């Protein structure tokens, strides 16, 4: 009811229904000669630049204006201050949403129920700084008096994607640091394949769980612990090999970790927003706390930009609006994120949890059901691999797929006088050019004529070689991929997802769909036990259980 | 015109428009008490079993019948014999489509323009067998007289996904084998990060390119070669460190590889179907040729099943039809593949190229444009990670997402008396149960009542905790994930994609969208050279190039 009842919203509907044909990229580029200048945003962090080029979008000035009007009218600005001021905008859980307090480099007091949270934030941070320095330097020794050579993080979901994504991306900054491993799936393979190369004497396990009760997280933790005690044999040896990142002390303690080894965070830190908290121990540990501090700073700059810049020229805002355009008006079910950077190979996946767990909702603030589309399906792989993979569909399939193209201008490995990056750049420029302009029948006919074939031959080939084009894209180009910028990049999308939720009137910070999967299987577990058949379910679920049992013996 | 002009097709349209409401999973399970038995397929390869359970689909008997009728009427059966008999069904390129000849364990003669191809297939295979045996045993020595410890594959796309996906999946079978590395992206990082750990003395590079002219493949090849010759210094040393998998001998030769070191394949082997050919050297090499031979056999069994089993009970066929149902009638843009197996973590990605590069077309056999949907968007990550990630949207978002659930019954690492796999099973059973049945307002209300809250409290929470359900899924359960079964699994989907193309009347075996990206960037490359600004493009493309140049100096 909310969105579709909106005057500016309804106004867009009619213009769209009315001009859709007027929306051709090719022609739009004839019309305005500095289209580029009008649909581009240059941000300078003073530690590098980020160019947000949104010109190849089926969009005009009036549309942009109308889209800004929509955001204004739906409370984006004040929704935003509520977030920063520590109010509880997580309305179903009745929580504050304060990932931004975690990178609040200025230590401005942010209060929750009166109490400033910053002193707690900085405290856990200093604990992180010293723990890092001790482990990285070799002072912190293992049970046989050895130095740590491997750090092993155990957790899943929020406690998983961040650290991995970032470590994979900040690889170059890790020479002086110990190796990280990430075990997340319950699948015994995951834990089995890691330990069988580790030496317990120089290994360190981090149990990352906000509630410290996640099934798969906790049983991996125990399997690890059993493997460890076979060699150590002394229970107190545990204190030098296991640390925890949770909110529940009691549980931390019932698991046997020393309370001096617990690095805490708060219920106001959402899982899919926690890399900035204690959850990031693994990053700082592998890449140095200094660079971690730099990650947090980058996100701090963008937080500042989001909060104080007017909507017409506000990166996160723009990005959210161009998306609502594609989702609620053109109808596109997905959105591809395509980083032209091998280090960022898990970036897309991260936002899958990022965007999708946040915005795949259907109930309103009013308790009403949505009667419009919400969060899209987000996918991708780094380029140029993608091009040799699924681009054929983006170019000539029967569905529209808006895409984000990302790339750094300076590569961390300028081998062969920068020839490699050169080719990676050219490819990053032309796919979007081509996705724009396409190729008409005539264009291809002439080309065939030139290849010297003859119209009777190429009569049947021709159509297959035609490209319609007019497919939209964003291009995101930044100076170099360092901790700072990467901080700013993630924080950017974070805010994008936020503005959209506000406009769709949903809660971007709970995840009952997720909370439920965490209970759902509790009844199936004991039933698998015997070799006797189950009947307590649907014929499918039962059919399946029974195939399993008969088979496990095969 | 083809599909939408079809009598059986048009007949489905009306039934659908007519019964859509009749389609509720929950109720459908009350109705038929052995729904399971009627919508399930048990295949026994004699080297294990695969259960295809398609009962949790919004489908009935009449629909299934009508769907089979559609396939029959559109030439699925004979399209199929054309493929096996070596006719050129790749109509735009005028090629035969014979990936099935590669695993033709029975050496039945399959002719292309009169000549049986099998003798060539088996030849390259024996070359593979001996090369493997020599490298694996240590007889094949490097330039300083050392044994090979690392194999490095270089290629992208078809020449990339297969080998990687399979090696990651057949991990356990690799103890006796050397490590494999896969370098594919042009991004200098990719090649830089691999070599800086390798020793040239014991390393072997495989240049996998069908045309042997792929830009990124060839410049990685040269960068590798330069790195190699710094140490070896003798050009003939190359012959013991570089092998090639191509169709173009000349080019192979102009690159400096010894013709005795070239393992060839044929233009009738499509890139996204080539893991079964010489392209698989890397698998056999890492996992033993015996297991490779077993992979090929598994695919051979399924080829046999596809070809001789009637449509109503033909796995690939069923799978294709349930998809056309969701795509052309319900309207779903994507399809998720969700393997509950960590080893299969690149499986989904593989089919992205698999399905999408094959079926993201829009021109017909008649040269007509489609006026209906084609290949979907395929995505996924292994479970249960996914559940802690994007399942929230699958459960409570505003779009329908059919899903394939896959799992082996026996795990390769039955640690802790098989507790791990046990929990992984229970989770694999309940997500689909839950995606089916959901949870009504009453159900959740009662639950809240029980948690002892009070209706005024939970009045506003309630709706957010409701699940509509009625979301469809396939469950694919196999005995164990071995080479054989994995062979059969891949081959299964391969045929699925095939049947769909036939029904949509498109060419599943060319990829001009891809062929073009391979030319598109040739003009941008030289322009990046100076520090002088470009003007020869759209204001966007130019704007971008110029930001780049000014920046690269920053
Ligand atoms: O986003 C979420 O809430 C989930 O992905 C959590 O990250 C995951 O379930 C782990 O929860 P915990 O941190 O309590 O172990
Ligand atoms: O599917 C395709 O055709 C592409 O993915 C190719 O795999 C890729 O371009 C590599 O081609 P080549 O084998 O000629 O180097």
């Amino acid at each position: 009811a909310a969105l579709t009842q909106n005057p500016q919203f309804k106004k867009l509907q009619t213009w769209y229904h009315e001009h859709r044909s007027d929306l051709n990229l090719r022609r739009l580029f004839e019309g305005d000669k500095d289209r580029f200048n009008h649909f581009s945003l240059n941000l300078n962090t003073n530690h590098g630049r980020i160019l947000l080029d949104y010109s190849k979008n089926l969009v005009t000035e009036a549309v942009m204006q109308m889209l800004v009007d929509l955001a204004k009218s739906r409370g984006v600005e004040a929704a935003r201050e509520r977030m920063f001021n520590g109010e509880k905008i997580n309305f179903t859980e009745d929580r504050a949403v304060l990932h931004v307090a975690l990178r609040n480099r200025s230590n401005t007091p942010i209060l929750v129920d009166g109490k400033d949270v910053m002193p707690e934030v900085n405290r856990v941070l200093e604990k992180m700084k010293s723990f890092c320095k001790r482990v990285r330097s070799g002072e912190w020794k293992g049970y046989s008096g050895k130095s740590i050579t491997d750090v092993i993080n155990i957790g899943i979901g929020g406690s998983d994607l961040g650290p991995l994504m970032v470590t994979e991306a900040l690889k170059p900054y890790s020479a002086e640091g110990p190796r990280v491993w990430f075990v997340s799936n319950i699948d015994g393979t995951h834990i089995a394949k890691t330990l069988a190369t580790l030496n317990p004497e120089s290994s360190l396990f981090i149990i990352a769980s906000k509630t410290f009760t996640t099934q798969e997280t906790i049983t991996n933790a125990e399997t690890a612990k059993e493997w460890f005690l076979q060699s150590a044999k002394d229970p107190s040896a545990v204190a030098k090999h296991f640390v925890a990142l949770s909110t529940n002390t009691t549980k931390v303690k019932e698991f046997g970790i020393d309370p001096q080894n617990m690095f805490e965070f708060w219920d106001w830190v959402g899982g899919r927003y926690s890399l900035w908290s204690a959850i990031g121990l693994s990053i700082a540990l592998h890449v140095g706390f200094d660079n971690f501090e730099q990650l947090l700073s980058g996100a701090h700059w963008m937080d500042q930009h989001f909060r104080t810049t007017p909507l017409e020229k506000n990166a996160p805002v723009l990005l959210a609006l161009l998306g609502i355009w594609y989702i609620n008006f053109f109808g596109c079910e997905t959105h591809a994120m395509l980083p032209y950077d091998q280090y960022l190979h898990r970036f897309a996946a991260y936002f899958q949890q990022g965007d999708m767990e946040s915005n795949g909702k259907y109930i309103t603030k009013s308790g009403t059901r949505v009667d419009h589309q919400t969060g899209p399906i987000v996918w991708g792989e780094p380029g140029t691999n993608g091009q040799h993979a699924f681009y054929q569909l983006i170019h000539q399939g029967t569905k529209m797929i808006p895409c984000d193209f990302l790339i750094p201008v300076q590569t961390q490995h300028p081998i062969r006088k920068g020839l490699h990056h050169k080719i990676l750049l050219a490819n990053f420029l032309a796919q979007t050019e081509a996705l724009m302009k396409g190729k008409s029948t005539e264009e291809a006919r002439k080309e065939l004529q030139a290849a010297g074939k003859s119209p009777e031959d190429f009569e049947k080939l021709l159509p297959h070689k035609v490209f319609e084009g007019n497919r939209p894209t964003n291009s995101i180009v930044f100076t170099k991929l360092t901790p700072f910028i990467l901080g700013a990049l993630i924080a950017m999308y974070e805010h994008k997802i936020f503005v959209q939720g506000v406009i769709w009137d949903i809660n971007s910070f709970d995840q009952w769909g997720v909370e439920l999967g965490k209970q759902l299987a509790k009844k199936i577990e004991p039933e698998l036990d015997g070799s006797s058949p189950v009947t307590s379910h649907d014929s499918s679920t039962n059919g399946l259980i029974n195939f399993i049992k008969q088979e496990r013996e095969a």
